[PDB]
């Protein structure tokens, strides 16, 4: 029986990756971000866009559950082979870019790592700050910086409320941005 189960379960995990990670997609996708929020609806915008919800569910599931580690690596595995593609669609491949994959984690992790301080901290301030600092660094006060934050916290609130089970079998959701007053 245990090969049967064994199967059975790689098969399930395979489908429970690929519903969990457009869920994220799709939540990254949402147009008020890029009308009336302001993030620049460009390749580097939009990859901001799906980091900021890629590090939601990492924060999330690190912990003690092995089951919610390990569909953070599989979430963290999806992000890394969609980022790297993306980066060869604007003739960033490794030709004068040695270790390209080193350095796009290093650029992944130590830029988000400012949203996790500042959300286990519920430092909206903080928070703003970073978001500021990260996607439109262009401008010294960006008026939406505060909205996008307050979305980012009642989405680390609603993640955390759904149980490790329901998580680990796929039943992520974020919050409709649209419903953000
Ligand atoms: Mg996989
Ligand atoms: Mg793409």
């Amino acid at each position: 029986m245990i090969l049967q189960l064994f199967r059975r379960k790689s098969k399930a995990n395979e489908a429970i990756v690929l519903r969990v990670y457009e869920v994220i997609v799709a939540a990254a996708r949402q147009k008020r971000f890029y009308a009336q929020f302001q993030v620049p609806d460009t390749p580097l915008g939009r990859y901001e866009m799906l980091s900021l919800h890629i590090f939601l569910a990492l924060h999330r599931m690190k912990g003690e559950n092995p089951a919610l580690n390990a569909l953070a690596q599989e979430i963290a595995d999806e992000f890394f082979k969609d980022v790297d593609h993306s980066l060869r669609e604007l003739g960033i491949g490794d030709q004068g870019v040695p270790k390209r994959m080193k350095k796009l984690a290093r650029m992944f992790y130590g830029r988000v790592g400012a949203y996790g301080a500042a959300l286990d901290a519920n430092d909206a301030q903080a928070l703003a700050a970073a978001l500021t600092r990260n996607i439109r660094p262009d401008l010294e006060f960006w008026p939406h910086a505060c909205y996008l934050g307050a979305y980012v916290l009642q989405c680390r609130d609603c993640l955390r409320e759904i149980s490790d089970e329901a998580l680990a079998a796929g039943d992520i959701s974020y919050m409709d941005v649209d419903q953000v007053d």
